[PDB]
C-alpha cells in the first residue's frame, strides 16, 4: 500500500533518501546522437539528453535530431513523448514532430518567462488572425479557440501540413501555475488538470502520444507521466494495492533520464496518485469536488 508506505516515509522523514535510492538505481544508456558538435544548438541544457535507444527522430533527411523520447509504458498500454521546451530554432522541428508522430494533445506545464529567464520559445500563436508558419517544416500553426481557466488554459489549434494542405486539430493544455523546480498548488488543481486532458481524447490510444513538455522535459513533466501511469494501471485491474510507484518511476527512467526532479515531486507524486484513487475506485463526485477546490474560474 502506497498510502502507508507515505506515512512510514513521511514519520522517519525520508523523502531525500528515498529520492537519491532512485536515483542511483536508475538506468544509464547512451546519449551519442544528442551529443554530436552539429546538434549542440538543439539542446537547451548540457545535462538533459535523450538516451539513443528511446530518442524520437524526425523523418527529414538533414537531420533528425530533436531533444525528444518516447516513454512507452507496456503493462499500462500507453505512451507519451516528453520533451524539452523549443528554443527559437527549433520550433519547426517541434510541430513537425507533432505531425508525424500523431499527436492529438500538447501538455505544457512551465511558462515562457520563468525566475526572470526565457524557459521556452513562444512556439504557439496568441491571436487568431497572426497564425504561425514553420518555412523549414512546411507546416502552418493557427489559434483557433482558447479557454482561459484561473490556473490554466486550454488552446485550440489548427495545424496544416502545406506540402499536403492536410490539417489535424491539436489541442494545447498549458498549466501556468507550477513553479520550476516546484509543485502543484494541491493535488486537487493537478488533478483536475490530467482529467481535463484525459476527458479531451488527447491520451487515448486512437491517437499517437501526448507530448509534454516543461522546460528540460524531466522534473514537471515526469511528475504528470508518473501520476498518469499510475492510475491507469490502477484502473486496470482496480487494485490500488498492485502499484509500486518507485518502480513505475524506475521503469519509466529506463526512457529518459532524471524523471522527477526534486524529492519533494516524488512526495507530491504519491499525494496525487492516492487522491485520485478516490475516483478510480468508484467516488465519481470526488471529481466535481477537484473542480471546487481548485477554483479554475475567473
Amino acid at each position: 500500500e502506497m498510502e502507508k508506505e507515505f506515512e512510514q516515509i513521511d514519520k522517519s522523514g525520508s523523502w531525500a533518501a528515498i529520492y537519491q535510492d532512485i536515483r542511483h538505481e536508475a538506468s544509464d544508456f547512451p546519449s551519442r546522437v544528442a551529443k554530436l558538435p552539429k546538434n549542440k544548438n538543439r539542446n537547451r541544457y548540457r545535462d538533459v539528453s535523450p538516451f539513443d535507444h528511446s530518442r524520437i527522430k524526425l523523418h527529414q533527411e538533414d537531420n533528425d535530431y530533436i531533444n525528444a523520447s518516447l516513454i512507452k509504458m507496456e503493462e499500462a498500454q500507453r505512451s507519451y513523448i516528453l520533451t524539452q521546451g523549443p528554443l527559437p530554432n527549433t520550433v519547426g522541428h517541434f510541430w513537425e514532430m507533432v505531425w508525424e508522430q500523431k499527436s492529438r494533445g500538447v501538455v505544457m506545464l512551465n511558462r515562457v518567462m520563468e525566475k526572470g529567464s526565457l524557459k521556452c520559445a513562444q512556439y504557439w500563436p496568441q491571436k487568431e488572425e497572426k497564425e504561425m508558419i514553420f518555412e523549414d517544416t512546411n507546416l502552418k500553426l493557427t489559434l483557433i479557440s482558447e479557454d482561459i481557466k484561473s490556473y490554466y488554459t486550454v488552446r485550440q489549434l489548427e495545424l496544416e501540413n502545406l506540402t499536403t494542405q492536410e490539417t489535424r486539430e491539436i489541442l494545447h493544455f498549458h498549466y501556468t501555475t507550477w513553479p520550476d523546480f516546484g509543485v502543484p498548488e494541491s493535488p486537487a488543481s493537478f488533478l483536475n488538470f490530467l482529467f481535463k486532458v484525459r476527458e479531451s481524447g488527447s491520451l487515448s490510444p486512437e491517437h499517437g502520444p501526448v507530448v509534454v513538455h516543461c522546460s528540460a522535459g524531466i522534473g514537471r513533466s515526469g511528475t504528470f507521466c508518473l501520476a498518469d501511469t499510475c492510475l491507469l494501471l490502477m484502473d486496470k485491474r482496480k487494485d490500488p494495492s498492485s502499484v509500486d510507484i518507485k518502480k513505475v518511476l524506475l521503469e519509466m527512467r529506463k526512457f529518459r533520464m532524471g524523471l522527477i526532479q526534486t524529492a519533494d515531486q516524488l512526495r507530491f507524486s504519491y499525494l496525487a496518485v492516492i487522491e485520485g484513487a478516490k475516483f478510480i475506485m468508484g467516488d465519481s463526485s470526488v471529481q466535481d469536488q477537484w473542480k471546487e477546490l481548485s477554483h479554475e474560474d475567473l
